[PDB]
């Protein structure tokens, strides 16, 4: 119901360089260098590649959502450039998603680092709920990593802001990821800020596992049924009965009776104190560079 | 010209418990526990003593800018308990006002500290400029350490929010710290994002000089003499004259020739990449606490 002044930047083709391809649809590493700005800010630019009118069409409404989001918790669109292919600018997140920083580095990933991501990703979507937005895509491999110690939620491309009044939303056709799904999304496409509780928790049990696959050599197909019999993933070995209870509640049928992003918040902020008491682990020129966080034109 | 739909929370004085003083005015130490929640949030509550009409006016003047700010780098207020003194529930920030944690830690304080919170001071006040309010008493006294790596900035009894269109405040009127205005300020009784700038750059001087009294031995009455000849604060012993620079353009007579909050950010966050090349130092049960940043109702 309230207006959405969100300003859309249009960036120049000659304001930014690339520097280096980060994949291959294609997002590259470089700098944009606001003219006369005097600044360097690294950034990640996903151009995308024969224009069809209906990828256009999709990659401008990522850009809609990400222009209107604005936490330390959530990834920060610079702008756009209106080339022949549309180009978002985002911020660059040096060490990528955080699925394979988790699988890269397992030997080196304590119960202090897992249990704050838990907490950042919480406040990430807490936000998002304030936004009436339901991100309907989280998961490991769309929460990216600016440092070890600072993740934000990425990849809109889903993402349903609701209307006023609109308290769910009913989505139509098209592929969503069924291993991370609400059970009411899988069988009535049904989507809420409480089904993203339920794809957050398979997110923390992806990182609890140090990147495993949820549900791994088992057809999607069949996954609607496991969930109905009462299965669900299984209590990752180096977690506390208290943070697998966490987990499962996110997993239960009663889209009401699973836990708020404000209340996963408080509970992992308190884990987060004393960390080894919940996760038990073996062992536990660019002179004028300027990080997008620090740049607020 | 936008509805500011803050909530205002009113807490039951059965709900915290003081546990120790602070100051004495007076400002104590304690819990809130919300009932039923589950949590324990440290807390510091400003009661006042014998009821004044025109005191009571003061500090909800104060509570409504407090309730209406939500920033990292500012001070949140999480309510207000209508006893026959009214008082005001923030947030406990355990290490105190930044002058005095400048004055006890001298010998350990290093140049990345120095500059991080040149940064966040410079972006709580980018923020409060957003939000079109003027703080009127920013100074190292007003700035608090939540964690000796995050400060925010707060006392908004002088505060003043500008309304749609109007660019500058004529203030009456009442003591205003002197030696923190902008020349415009003493003169004329204008208010401006500027001459919060003014303040700023103060607030840098006091940092970089561990704690010094600007002006010291200088009759508050004379400044505004000394301002006009042209004079300003030396060059602190530590500073490079990139960061001296910076400060004195604070100080600059024309307003608008000082820099911008947001500028602020991008120049300190350049120099806090590489803190020694700005900054020449030597040497260089709580088992339900949980912080207030992270108890989001
Ligand atoms: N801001 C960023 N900084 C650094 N890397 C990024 C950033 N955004 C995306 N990436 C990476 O770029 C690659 C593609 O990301 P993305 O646009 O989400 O597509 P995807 O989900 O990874 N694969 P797909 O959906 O088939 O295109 C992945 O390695 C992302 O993690
Ligand atoms: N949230 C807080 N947490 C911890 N200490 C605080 C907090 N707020 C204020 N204080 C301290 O309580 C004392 C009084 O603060 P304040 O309400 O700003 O009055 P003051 O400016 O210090 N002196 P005065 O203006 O004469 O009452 C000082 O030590 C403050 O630094």
């Amino acid at each position: 119901e309230a207006p959405n002044q969100a300003l859309l930047r249009i960036l120049k083709e000659t304001e930014f360089k690339k520097i280096k391809v980060l994949s291959s649809g294609t997002v590259y590493k470089g700098l944009w260098i606001p003219e006369g700005e005097k600044v360097k800010i690294p950034v990640a630019i996903k151009e995308l590649e024969a224009t069809s009118p209906k990828a256009n069409k999709e990659i401008l409404d990522e850009a809609y959502v990400m222009a209107s989001v604005d936490n330390p918790h959530v990834c920060r669109l610079l702008g756009i450039c209106l080339t022949s292919t549309v180009q978002l600018i985002m911020q660059l997140m040096p060490f990528g998603c955080l699925l394979d920083y988790v699988r890269e580095h397992k030997d080196n990933i304590g119960s202090q680092y897992l249990l704050n991501w838990c907490v950042q990703i919480a406040k990430g979507m807490n936000y998002l709920e304030d936004r009436r937005l339901v991100h309907r895509d989280l998961a490991a491999r769309n929460v990216l990593v600016k440092t070890p110690q600072h993740v934000k939620i990425t990849d809109f491309g889903l993402a349903k802001l609701l209307g006023a009044e609109e308290k769910e939303y009913h989505a139509e056709g098209g592929k969503v990821p069924i291993k991370w799904m609400a059970l009411e999304s899988i069988l009535h496409r049904i989507y809420t800020h409480q089904s993203d509780v339920w794809s957050y928790g398979v997110t923390v049990w992806e990182l609890m596992t140090f990147g495993s696959k949820p549900y791994d050599g088992i057809p999607a197909s069949e996954i609607s049924s496991i969930l109905e019999k009462g299965e669900r993933l299984p209590q990752p070995p180096i977690c506390t009965i208290d943070v697998y209870m966490i987990m499962v509640k996110c997993w239960m049928i009663d889209a009401d009776s699973r836990p708020k992003f404000r209340e996963l918040i408080i509970e992992f902020s308190k884990m987060a104190r004393d960390p080894q008491r919940y996760l038990v682990i073996q062992g536990d020129d660019m002179d004028d560079v300027v990080d997008a966080d620090e740049y607020l034109i």
